[PDB]
């Protein structure tokens, strides 16, 4: 026997009590690459994979819950399947800092782990990671994000066609209770290539040209968004030069002729998650222009 | 030791949210942890480089007459970078809350406990614990003002003097401004979609990461593009809440704004002038 | 000893020289942000690890100049990186900061937290340095001063790793307001930005930035067209300027080399700021 | 940690540059009276409690001039706040008291009673403060010395509160009599008061007084009236006069303005004193 | 030890009451205590800031016939603040003593026994332990001459040079000075109420707290206003025991006193210039 | 006794500020439970035992 009140009181109990840590782990196909007989030329970078929860599939979506992981083991494999009579080599190893750009021979040797071998050799690398806990949200600062990244070279030129594999078997312990959409779980990239004005079409231009390792091997219909401004000259159409300004791209696939591929810009219009295309380059006597330069941050907007 | 432990209580932020304005997911406060934030914090990390969290609660306590009826979801989100203020994301968090509008609860986050910055950086997530949003869960029947306190202690580490226009938290848009949505001299400050700009005092002045360009002309039928790094909130009242931001000129010798170019609009193709996620600091002094 | 490596060494940060006369209350004279590669045995051990994590710092000042000169100075280590106000008051409160006459060395012992650091230069500056070091002026000198700053450290470098030469120079944030009255057709003043770093960079030095220049330009016709720019490019300043110009343009970064791709509009327009402050210069060039 | 904090710094007192030849035997180069406000680092952790007790002192005297430059100084801390008395053999009795040449820099290392004080100041002084550094002449100065001295501090904070920062700044008691003959009709010198802090205030400063000012004067018709103001303005000194001038009126306190509201009469009245010394000069002006 | 202790036995003061002068509840001494009234201790405190009382009693000595009759009572007062003369309050203090004239008595009072400092300042507390004041009980027959003595100990505490017209006791007044009862050129002493000031030798000056305003006239029928802030005792005799107060400017630097100006009284309506609780230092030298 | 210092004769001052703004009448009153102890014996007159007050106006 209670009295009435104004107003009873708030009896929802079991809030904010969220199961809070989970450990889990696998193993993941970190990329693929065939080489034919030519190509892989000493040093060709065949292979740059920066580790991110992302990358590895299964890990990327229990992510999507947590703020934070540390890693609690990595190796990588390599199992390259190629026959005896191969002559080439190749050379893995794992760079711990995961903006280090520099792919040389020496840089990888020099890590703890990597190995050096013939194409027709399997090998593990056992890495140097930081076991220390990142965040499973994208953030402006890379190295707290990612543990590294893993980059494969050749070393001498494959006679034959190479058909290398590099699995990354993981095991990881996430932090964080929270909720993270998609959108910003995504790995940032950087350019390695300028962009000028005067190496364009009307209304896309070449993969390649940016001379990044990821960007390269996009996938299709992928909407993307940089840090920095793009400047497209167009016109009124009195003759008129007229500037414009739009800040996302579109990837579109690539060709055996163009191994690399297109990249069509435009507006990402996310309240509405659609993709508008951008307004016909004016070609004119425009002085020569980087629109975008080396080192450009390019990161994944639309829904994965 | 060269540590100081501090410790106090302090009003984080306190919001008025009027009779019947309000409605599930409304937000009413979100405010970005940092010691300027705390008051008497503040003064404490203007003379330190570092501080880092020792406790952190805070207690809601919010007014209303005991029949309103309405209600609140709070919590502490970890992720000063996470932009992302749905029940949903807070009720995933530790510590979080619901009750009437009439009742105080105390959110018991879960923070990061290590080593951060007072004076703001690139990565936020080195001068910050995380955020606290507090959202409507009803429509709220009366006047609600609703005071958040939070109980902190802390250890500041490294003594030094701190400019005070740099201790303030980055404001994150969350909606693009588009070229079309320009008024001739200004626009409508909830375009940005950011409740921290949105009830930041009339004649706050900010500065942007990224260029606003705004295309003008001569009067000649001949269109040019001008660019601007500045804006000036011009308060909002009534009839728009949410106020009005002009382009401009900030002297940050003479601390003085200059409003910019009138925007010309002739037969332009669409545009996105500034994308979500772009920054905004506060420079004015306070 | 396969991955730390204590080392200690003493090094010289930066020299300068102030003309007579030049130089008040609050000059800056030099501020040196510290990174393993500005400090020159360590940088090549740096090059060889890819963290690092200071142990011990000390500054010796160190001016010459005829012992009548009687301006004075303020030298201090300022722990964050990012810090840019550079008051007096600002730099006294710094642990260990020293005041004298310009004919009297001295040593600043401050402290600092002792993170483990990045060899390799990204994002978050306070990541890859401890601080930096700032001496300016607290009076008028009298005489030529020739100041040395040395850096007596100590450090344990802990990740195997090697690295690039380019990746290892800090970036410099702008400290002025770039205003488009002060431009000329050809090129800009240095002391405009009021980086110190900057002002003092070497000619034939490139610096892209990380927001737009943008460029107003006509082929003719008496018509204004408008161009955008990344990079700029350092020409040394002369006694009577000693800031030095900065020319922007084109930094083709295969070819190794700079064009100037520079075409300026002197018009009426309404006043602008091209460039804020903050804008982030990093070193580009050959190295 | 949440009412006891220890705090150390080192912080600039104050400056003081002496033209040459400025200065003889006991002119008085720096009064400063201590109080948590004036000290940097500390005046904000003084904000932040209501009482504060000072644990260790010491000041530096670097002054840096040339080393020709043969004037003297003498320095000591005076632990009554309340103590107007500045001559030679007064300081020198001051525990630590240093007696040295222009060229050279010295420490003075005092005792003091490490009493516990309030931050905000009122009425009685001797609970605000635990003295005054003063630093005084003993020669000639034949060049120009730009005097800085320092103060290295560690206290103890204690009661949590927290403090407006109008009420901090501690309040000026005048040195000397200032007599009617002495007035001019729009203003009067700021060296006939004697105060080194008053003739050092900066300018568009405002300070309310504890005893009436008495201002003569006369709309016309031959008619002498009387009027009363209880505030003062300081104008800046120039080269010819440095002490500067002073300025009544009124200082509306919701305006946040000063309003001059001088008239003066020069007439055959009988020689009289307005603002005798011991008056109390508190300053009042927005901060 | 940095602390210097020092005790001694010295004259406090002496006062002749004369024959038949003299009724129950006239003060015969009223003395602030402070090391400036302590002979040895005098010179002691002009060296350091600050003192502190370890020991102190009063031992009366009155010297007079055994046939003389009269009476006294003595004590102690603890607040150098307190301004109130009466039996009622001495009775009411500890130490507090009643005897014949011939009869020498030793008060033993309670006093602060803290810190203190040597030279005057606003709060008094600070500078004194309090104030002994001896009153007549009766009518005195005969001319008694009383010399009271006080035995002393203190600690003195940092060392100092002490401006000795600083040290000096700041004497309040009693008894409001109202514009009617002025003179052409003084006014009697004894309108003040203040026995220190009555007994202060010919020829002290004193500078007020508060300004004395003169009324004046240039003999034009017009009234004019003046402000003063010294006053010179000009010594009393047997007609005008309190002696008188002349205004004026007291030089500081020369160490003289100019007199003011005539006051005028011309119809002006009823006035106070000096309120109860005017304070009075002695400025000039000793 | 009531002196030149009121840091000696208060320990301090209670203030209560309002928070929002009330819907209705509110009728608060602010009591004191004190205990003390009084040290000095002498006769105090009622007119010095008054509190001083600092206009702000
Ligand atoms: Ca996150
Ligand atoms: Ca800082
Ligand atoms: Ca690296
Ligand atoms: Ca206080
Ligand atoms: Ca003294
Ligand atoms: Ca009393």
């Amino acid at each position: 026997r209670t009295d009435a009140p104004v107003s009873k009181a708030s009896t929802v109990t079991g809030f904010g009590r969220g199961t809070n840590d989970v450990h889990l782990s696998g193993m993941s196909r970190i990329s693929q690459a065939v080489l034919p007989a030519g190509t892989g030329t000493d040093g060709y970078v065949v292979v740059d994979a920066t580790i991110v929860p992302d990358l590895l599939p299964r890990l990327g979506h229990a992510a999507r819950i947590f703020q934070r992981y540390a890693v609690e083991t990595l190796e990588f494999e390599i199992q390259p399947m190629c026959p005896a009579n191969t002559g080439g080599g190749y050379v893995a190893g794992f760079l711990p800092d995961p903006t280090d750009n520099d792919h040389t021979f020496d840089a990888l040797q020099a890590t703890r782990g990597a190995v050096v071998a013939k194409w027709w050799e399997s090998r593990t690398v056992r890495p140097q990671y930081t076991r220390t806990l990142l965040w499973t949200s994208s953030g402006k600062e890379q190295r707290l994000t990612s543990p590294g990244r893993l980059i494969l070279l050749c070393v001498g030129n494959n006679t034959d066609v190479v058909n290398v594999s590099v699995l990354c078997r993981w095991s990881v312990r996430l932090s964080v209770p929270s909720l993270e959409n998609p959108e910003e779980t995504t790995a940032p990239i950087m350019t390695q290539g300028s962009l000028y004005n005067d190496s364009l079409s009307t209304n896309d231009f070449k993969s390649i040209l940016l001379g990044s390792t990821p960007l390269d091997i996009a996938p299709d219909g992928a909407v993307f968004q940089l840090d920095r401004p793009l400047s497209i000259d167009y016109s009124l159409g009195t003759g008129d030069v007229d500037r414009a300004v739009y800040w996302h791209l579109k990837k579109f696939a690539g060709n055996a002729g163009t191994p690399a591929g297109w990249f069509r810009w435009g507006i990402w219009d996310n309240f509405n998650k659609t993709f508008t295309d951008g307004v016909a380059y004016y070609s004119d006597e425009q002085p020569r222009q980087i629109l975008l330069p080396v080192g450009t941050v390019c990161t994944r907007v639309d829904s994965e």
